[PDB]
């Protein structure tokens, strides 16, 4: 009875945000969609055309319920964050409520507390470059959007969640060993997060008895990872899919499993924790 | 149906227990294997009830307890039993309880299982200190503690289906200083956590079968109360400094090997997976 | 013959900085100072004056040479980054040459190329506040000046830099580990400068075949660990006294003798690595 | 005056050897344990000068060998050597060999020490996968490669001077996969990089000794042509793809060995130390 999850982040049904969903929905937990503006308005015309509805299909038995879609900005703590060029942007400019206080205050005056928060975004403006050639202004960017707003998040959300609570979000192993070609500080940006993961687990835990974990996943043909630049992500999965130790397509709803176990009471004694959902290939040091 | 052997329960108050009644919960079919000398009051006590109050799902359900076997993880097949052993008390009214026997009466009774479990560990010198433990004393933790993870591993495959999972439990002195934690016990938790990913890898490519090992935080098992009050200190430690403050369960392990050990957690693999309320995260307490 | 060694961030003789140059000293090294300039003036009438006339001495059979002692402020990457507050403030409008692409290129006119180079600083606008209560602002500023701070000083460094030079930057084990009380984003900061240690450590390997690494420090009662806030580096000292494997003073000095090894040819084959010079009291688990 | 003790030399091509050199240039004087087995052809080798050109530190100095003494880890004491090793040809010429006889006779012939170094290791099934190894082949790996250490260190430490200190080497296949490093040879390395830590504590509480680990990366050595071209593809693999793409001396081991085993790195303990051009922080090949 009233396991509310807000994914923050999802654009479509392509990335991870979308396997989370339907695995929760699966379980019968209730899911609010935080959209980014630049996409939010092309995401709900395609909704209402029908466009994932096919998607939306658990075991054709079932379908999948959403319960809302809001526009949400991570970029953007309180209302006074927004600078007026911004509010004022022809994407912005319609839409209200979609900083990271409003949009909590919003679930909350709607739907009451929650108890499953989900952070599955990110975003670096250089994130083609490597990291010795990123601006300081680039590596920030990378931080505030994809490091910063997971702090954020927990600091505004958990007022409006109840104790016992569960808060995921998504990283990638480039934060603990070498990736070339995730740059312009997408790896300083995930080896913060997962070290925030565990500063957050210790305030949290102790002030609210609210866990939070983050998910390691693999490679997944999203529409961020084209941004990344056969391209970066045809050669991560054709590497992964060779050499993992389980050779099987990772798909996105392997990782939304995942994440509903952390989500639930099932994983109460799990905290701070990265965990590895990527086939095994972490733990891999020569191929073969 | 989903058939789980869980090698390693000697009474209620343990991991596997907590593990096997999450399981049970999941309509999984438990069978225990159990240490030979400990068998017969073990099976003594479950005909006198004592296990009763404790294999209480809810409302609903009682665990459903498929078989109950001796199982020695110091002996790979029936060669390897010694003399000694063979004229041992506690072993001579049994048999068929090495590893191999072990996999092949499981398949000849009930066919091919899906789940497999080791939660078990000795070491004949955990009182003392890993400097003052002899070559004898190492090896033997090791042995029982490392390799029968192993052996279980290579008798089993055999008759487990194509994406089964495997757990085992370890304690985070593999990779930080537990003084207390003596006799190689931190050695052979080091050796199983790097044993899970390389099995991990042959398991996964050849059988397409998962491995993960649970790092548990500090519960009062019979084992604990062996080491050396180490417990009674580590579970205050625990308790106090932990980031969640709430008393740490054999069923908060249990859930977490259910999950493992389900097709949930398809994509996971050759990991450390801790369970120990965050307390593996602190650097310092507070 | 000519080993000369850039230590960006000493303000005094209390630090890692001072350590890590005296024992560099020691073995011949030529040394050149970057001084914030917030503390440069004072820090050179204190020097004029003979105020670190005992701490220069080394066995008193020698005693500390200093090559040079330039204003150096990490913040800005080259002069166009100087904003106008800035380069018009009382203790900055009166110095030149400051940013790291300008002290670069005036080491670079005065002495030629230089094979080590040390980055000894952070800084953290929140850094008593916690984790979940810095803000966005905070955190970007701990990054940016603790962890961006490295990748422009390798940016311009390397083109003053001879092949297999070397470069250590100081860190510490609460990125990897909860410390409550290190706060403002400085957790996530040397999360972020270990992690990219390593992508230094693969472009500047392959490109340069220049070597760089992090020491991971004990606690030491330098001016900047007061900052913090007996005080959280009191309770930290103690504690490493009395609960490292090496129950002995931790000195700056101590610090300094391994930064001389990474940065000389001895270290030829290790790169992208966290060295943890801290009295081994990160193997510990659980107190006695 | 420094003197270390090297166990496990048994030609030039190996780490020992690339550490005994490092140590020599700083004045260090260096006692060999060499394993009886090669024992005499080391000793014929050595006579008929055919270790002289790697001997040369450069124009000033040549090595300088204290001593060389047949050397076993395999055998604690002097009631641990089995009648079949005993009637061994090699071995029957020989004496005081074990850890125990070692330490004795150095510390009677020279005094106390204050460096050790652990270089070697030894698993008869390091050609089988983990997954096949037998009971018997993986306590081997443990027992030679692991416990080992923890023994020379038990007996030495009575020979040793206060800020002693104490290194082995380790290899990143207990960390993370290497098919083809077998024979529970990746369990032994997991087993001694956490035995370090243990060891770290209670060496530095009770004597103010130190020991770390390195880890290296490829080398040639007699040992590495022993695992099933795996060294021939480690180390095209390493020069590939390693940050640093220049050839892994011995000597490079060497240098990080002498500097660990000195009073420069008297603040650390406990610790891994990757020397190894870096190949330790990458995901996958570019
Ligand atoms: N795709 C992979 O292969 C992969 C591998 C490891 C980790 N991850 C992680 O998973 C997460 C989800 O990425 P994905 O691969 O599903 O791509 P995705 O495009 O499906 O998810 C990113 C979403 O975040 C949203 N977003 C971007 N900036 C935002 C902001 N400022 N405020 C609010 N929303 C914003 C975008 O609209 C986008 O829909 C990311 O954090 C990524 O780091 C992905
Ligand atoms: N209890 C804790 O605090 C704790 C913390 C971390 C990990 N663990 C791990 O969990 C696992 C379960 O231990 P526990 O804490 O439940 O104690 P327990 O006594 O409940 O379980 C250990 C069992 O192993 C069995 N066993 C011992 N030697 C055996 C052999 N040669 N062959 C077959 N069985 C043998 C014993 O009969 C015993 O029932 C152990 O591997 C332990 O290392 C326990
Ligand atoms: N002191 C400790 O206990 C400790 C423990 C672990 C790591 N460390 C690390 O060692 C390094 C040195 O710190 P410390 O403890 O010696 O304190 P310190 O005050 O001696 O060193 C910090 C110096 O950096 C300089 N600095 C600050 N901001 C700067 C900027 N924008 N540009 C140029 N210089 C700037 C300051 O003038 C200061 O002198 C730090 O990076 C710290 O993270 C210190
Ligand atoms: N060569 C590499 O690529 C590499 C990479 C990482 C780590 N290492 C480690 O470096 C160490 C040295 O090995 P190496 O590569 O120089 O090969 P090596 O053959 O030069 O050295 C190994 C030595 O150990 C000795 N030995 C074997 N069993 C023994 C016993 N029971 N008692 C005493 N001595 C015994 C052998 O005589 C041999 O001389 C080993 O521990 C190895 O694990 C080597
Ligand atoms: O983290 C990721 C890892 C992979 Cl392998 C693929 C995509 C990922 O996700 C991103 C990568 C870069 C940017 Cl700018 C934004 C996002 Cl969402
Ligand atoms: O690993 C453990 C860790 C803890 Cl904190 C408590 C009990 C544990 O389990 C054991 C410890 C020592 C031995 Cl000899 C056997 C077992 Cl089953
Ligand atoms: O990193 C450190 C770790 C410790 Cl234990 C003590 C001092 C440290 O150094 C700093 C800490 C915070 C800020 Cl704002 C600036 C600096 Cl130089
Ligand atoms: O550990 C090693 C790692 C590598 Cl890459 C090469 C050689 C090594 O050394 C050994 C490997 C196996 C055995 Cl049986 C004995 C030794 Cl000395």
């Amino acid at each position: 009875n009233e396991d509310i999850c807000f994914i923050a982040g999802i654009g479509d049904t392509n990335g991870y945000g979308w396997g989370i969903a339907k695995e929760l929905s699966k379980r019968n937990v209730k899911i609010i969609f935080g959209i980014w503006p630049p996409v939010y308005n092309i995401f709900m015309k395609n909704y209402k055309n029908g466009k994932f509805d096919n998607d939306m299909i658990i075991d054709k038995d079932k379908k999948m319920n959403i319960l809302d879609m809001l526009p949400f900005d991570a970029s953007f703590d309180t209302a006074n964050d927004i600078d007026e060029e911004t509010k004022n942007n022809k994407r912005y400019n319609m839409l209200q409520n979609y900083t990271i206080e409003d949009v909590a205050n919003l679930i909350h005056q709607k739907y009451g507390k929650i108890n499953m928060l989900v952070h599955s975004l990110a975003n670096a403006k250089e994130v083609q470059k490597d990291l010795l050639n990123t601006s300081r202004k680039g590596y920030l960017d990378a931080l505030s959007k994809s490091s910063y707003s997971l702090i954020s998040l927990c600091k505004y959300f958990v007022n409006i969640m109840k104790p016992q609570s569960s808060i995921i979000s998504l990283t990638y192993h480039a934060s603990q060993k070498v990736v070339p070609g995730y740059g312009g500080g997408m790896s300083s940006a995930k080896a913060a997060l997962e070290s925030d993961t565990r500063v957050l687990a210790y305030h949290l835990g102790r002030n609210y008895n609210i866990r939070i974990n983050t998910i390691s996943a693999g490679p997944l043909a999203s529409r961020a990872a084209t941004a990344i630049n056969y391209t970066f992500i045809d050669y991560a999965i054709e590497y992964s899919e060779k050499y993992a130790p389980l050779r099987q397509k990772l798909l996105s709803t392997d990782i939304g499993s995942v994440a509903s176990f952390l989500l639930s009471r099932e994983s109460r004694a799990i905290t701070g924790q990265t965990i590895y959902v990527d086939n095994g290939l972490n733990i891999m040091f020569l191929p073969d």
